């Protein structure tokens, strides 16, 4: 804006752990799908999403864990009219780390999830005005922390 | 479009159900003035916020009951500003609202202020700025929402 | 955002000289009423705004130039239903200097001006998205430059 | 609300009227190519953005004719950005058309590009920046609008 030529979004979270292989897709300008993996013994497992770049979608890189058996869900929104309102989920310890154990998302049409484990401390995320367009965070084992851009 | 410019919101916390106020957005935030009580919840809440630069005292949201303890928060405006709000929600009489708050700044952690019992939540800020505040009180913040600002 | 606990908004300009005391009014919600003066043989010498300010009046500072002899105009909005789309003017020398000669202000409803001698090199700026929150600039004998604050 | 994300944008210059386009918006710009004949006006636009740290090249927006000379603007991202882009809005051969493009960074200016007659127009940007085209180009680019963001 005046310092570099790089453009700025709001950015909240982490939810998890501060720790793991660190990852960012950056700000889109809006979300058609979301891929998630869970396992109901212990967390999140996986995360890809397909987001929108200005009427076309774009394909985000799959963040997968370094380990197996985790059950697979497709959340197909349909895009534009339904969109994420609230996030929300559970962080707790597995084998000694603080990880993101479940995961919701309500939409104005449905209520996905929960998926994984709805044990330990809970957060969410309510929008009243505004839009998720990215995500970041970190996976390792499993889902460490992520992070949310907001934007109108 | 209207001819009211808008900024993100997030929120509410507390219940889904008081008298209701919406401070609006601002440049900043300099002040925080709050009551609770160590038996029930939250009741003040009074933010002194920047306009451009000048101090702007924004509305006294009060309770419709005393017994309070008031908390005044000074920020060193500009160089502190929180950079995350968590508290507790839980059922107080009936009702559910906002029984503790606590504020972690860039130099320092405010609170908790209240009864720390109930579900959690959490909001941490990578990036930007709170910049105004509303809600509902009755006998208690029964809930509030944030306005969110690059 | 990252650095200090100052929001920062989009600023457009200037418009006119590079050279006269600066005044800023920093960004508000809206506006609801402008008030200029002009002389037909010279150019802008006034400027306040009646700002929105989260559903209220914010009555600007007085921008005034250190000379009489302006004919006052004053631009009442039907607020919020109408607001400014585009901005237009020219700006020239006078007596040596680069000033704001004349100033139109387009709404979805009327056309106000010009106001001002409309001579010398145009400039406009149209809006698609976004709206007009606020002012800053230059003024001595008359308005040397402004600004504007740009949200959505 | 919709499910899509908004961004200020200012214009359009040129037509009030070629076949219309929409880049929409990314994270800054890496590199501008166009085209333009010093006897009529600019022809051919493409731009290569940034895409949150990876270039994106974006569709090329082709005049319907031949004649033009290219021009590629290399940018030193992300260091170097545009501050101003100024330009002249006129008639050639019974339509409205830009006519002349220049474009000032922080480290340079390039251009003018085109033929500088006609109605000038002038973007300078204090605080934010162009993150995004849209327009329409027939024979010559008929008319542009700019995305602005912080």
């Amino acid at each position: 804006a005046e310092q570099s030529g790089i453009s700025q979004t709001v950015i909240v979270g982490p939810w998890g752990a501060k720790v793991g292989k660190a990852f960012d897709d950056g700000a889109f300008t809006g979300i058609r799908e979301i891929n998630l993996s869970y396992n109901k013994e212990t967390a999140i497992g996986d995360l890809q999403v397909v987001y929108d770049l200005n009427g076309s979608p774009y394909v985000g890189q799959n963040h997968k864990s370094f380990i197996t058996g985790f059950t697979p869900v497709k959340i197909s929104l349909d895009f534009p009219s339904e969109y994420i309102m609230e996030v929300s989920g559970y962080t707790g310890n597995v084998s000694g780390y603080v990880v993101v154990r479940s995961l919701t998302f309500k939409t104005n049409k449905k209520t996905y999830g929960p998926y994984g484990v709805t044990s330990g401390t809970p957060f969410n995320l309510p929008i009243e005005n505004g839009l998720i367009v990215g995500f970041k965070g970190s996976i390792g084992y499993w889902l460490d922390c992520f992070s949310m851009y907001l934007s109108l």
